[PDB]
């Protein structure tokens, strides 16, 4: 079988309010090393990818690998009947033919166990290349989320820019325009070589952002020409990235 | 006349968010005792009964027995004027021909007061008859309406299966299945001769549980064959009692 | 050059908020002396008048009278960007073609900057007129929201009735009638020779009292014929005043 124990079960919580708005279903391939999920939003326009190690876990049990095709929102309905403070294990026989979540709470008194129904999905085989970045700016993930939020009431699409010293985040549209300058130093810390200048769309942006309780910073790295990866890291554990590629 | 003074009239405003989305008309029985509501919800599936004692009020008069003809929606409309503070007096002239409500906030400087006309309702009549319990379940109402939020993601009916020493509630549909296993001790107590097992709408438990912060406790009845009872003692003062046939 | 510097900028944000439901577009003018805007609501039924007094912003220049028509629903949305805490600032070239908010949060690595084109407006030209009150109340602005909030349960129109010693809200309906009687002394003041009586639109009490968080005291002054005025003073700088007449 497969099992794995999550005493901070809330984790779990939150990686599928991150998932949930992007992809229905997706395969979540299950190793001796951890979980791994890969997958195209819904709308194939950006791609998400999730490592969620081993070590990670309080146990973790794997005795052959298994790629289980799970509807998320689905599961993400069943992980809204966890409490925050619940000890939450994913179990499943090595059939892969259901998936259990089981949901203890602290007070050892009540537990809860939910099974899910696996598919088998046909899924594009994709690689995620090799990839450089000219730059990578790191800053508290609150702020990322407000400078998404508030541009998009100013348009569709923000146009990101960075320099050694400072980030800068415009939008503009019908009503007029915005920037937000934010200066290298909660931290904010830009690692560039090139500096870039790209433009993305501010509802896949803000659908990333759904990730923003999973940890107190993000990751930007850009570079001409290659998909941004917007990274949280999801501590002692793994990340969830997003990967979204520039506008022209 | 009929006059009752509530000192914690948010007692008062809680009763009758536990009514409105069950009944919209009902009659009020007024006597020497105490208060006294029994109507049917609106779609004639589960029975609800109202105990609101003389001895719970501050002070309490009836001269003559009433049977006020309320409409419950516009009950509930006025009370949500009063503060959660307030002294809440209710007063009517044996004619029965409005009922008022009186809400004095405790700084004496503000005085509210709405008359509400009385319907005449030609009601149904019930008889709640005698019935013996094979089991009674006493647990934390916060649990009770967390699990009947939960299954309901789940399937639309609950399996309540009731042991010595333990209570599993179940369910079922499209998406898997759920239970949540709850163990004898917040506390919980089961008293049982019998061991049962009878299946419930959660459409109707989860509008019982509109009744949660009456009490932290609830009590459920179980018997093979015969309703259920959803019951929420109203401190010093008498109860809501909700009845519920088991589905086949 | 305009420009006025607002250390508490959230005034700025709470003004917005106070006439976006009722304005849509309006001109701000802008003098030596402080900024002013005078308009009718949307519906013509309203008039509202705002005061910003030079004095009242940290630093404020103006080089040239001016008057700029600005869309408030575009300033709303986009003074919905600045944090509470932000620093914010007013600023246009007095050609007066665009209006820049900057907003600069505490912490002086962050900042925002809106740019919102602005509009010739052709506007109704009125003049409010020299008027005495027989009657001016001045109380808590949250009990006068609450007071206008409830009643609206009950009825579309208020009768506001004033004595030396206490004032009484009244409305009714379809479910009943209600009043509220408040005392003379949060503290509540009348100053009055004549009594009053009159009717309003709650309705419009409702928009009013949407600048409840401008000030914790709100005034009424009423006279016999002439429109009522809800007046909320913005500490050390103004008013915004709103003018609303009875109905009869
Ligand atoms: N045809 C595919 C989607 O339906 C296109 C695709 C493939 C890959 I691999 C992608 O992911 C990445 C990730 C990092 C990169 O540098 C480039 C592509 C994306 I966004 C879209
Ligand atoms: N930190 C200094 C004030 O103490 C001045 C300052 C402020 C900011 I915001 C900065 O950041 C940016 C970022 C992007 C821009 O386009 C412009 C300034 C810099 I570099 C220096
Ligand atoms: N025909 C009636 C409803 O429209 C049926 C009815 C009558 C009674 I009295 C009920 O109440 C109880 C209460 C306790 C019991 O043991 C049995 C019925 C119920 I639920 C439905
Ligand atoms: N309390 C013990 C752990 O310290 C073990 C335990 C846990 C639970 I949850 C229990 O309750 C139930 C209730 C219903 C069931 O169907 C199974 C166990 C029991 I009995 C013992
Ligand atoms: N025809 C105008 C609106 O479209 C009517 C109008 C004019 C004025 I000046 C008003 O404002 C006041 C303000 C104070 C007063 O004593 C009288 C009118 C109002 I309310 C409506
Ligand atoms: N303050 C006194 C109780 O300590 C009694 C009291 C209460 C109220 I409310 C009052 O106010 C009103 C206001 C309007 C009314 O129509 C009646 C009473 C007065 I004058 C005295």
């Amino acid at each position: 079988m497969f099992e794995a124990r999550l005493v901070q079960g809330s984790i779990l919580k939150k990686v599928l309010e991150a998932l949930k708005d992007l992809i229905n279903e997706a395969c979540w391939d299950i190793s001796s090393s951890g979980v791994n999920l890969q997958s195209m939003d819904s709308s194939h326009v950006s791609l998400v990818q999730l490592t969620l190690r081993s070590e990670g876990f309080d146990t973790y049990r794997c005795d052959r690998n298994l790629a289980m095709g799970v509807n998320l929102t689905s599961m993400s309905k069943i992980l809204k009947c966890a409490g925050n403070e619940d000890i939450i294990t994913l179990r499943a026989e090595d059939n892969a033919d259901t998936l259990a979540l089981v949901f203890e709470a602290p007070n050892q008194e009540k537990v809860s166990d939910y099974e899910m129904k696996l598919m088998d999905l046909d899924v594009e085989q994709l690689g995620i290349p090799e990839q450089e970045y000219s730059c990578v700016v790191k800053m508290p993930s609150g702020e990322f989320a407000r400078i998404c939020r508030d541009l998009s009431h100013i348009g569709d699409a923000v146009v990101i820019s960075c320099a050694k010293d400072g980030v800068k985040f415009s939008a503009s549209g019908e009503l007029g325009n915005g920037n937000i300058k934010l200066s290298q130093t909660e931290a904010v810390t830009i690692e560039m070589n090139e500096p870039v200048q790209l433009t993305f769309a501010l509802r896949y942006l803000n659908f990333f952002t759904k990730a923003t309780p999973l940890s107190s910073t993000v990751t930007l790295s850009m570079s001409a020409d290659v998909p941004l990866v917007v990274e949280y890291k999801i501590a002692d554990m793994g990340h969830l990235k997003y990967y979204l590629a520039p506008k022209i």
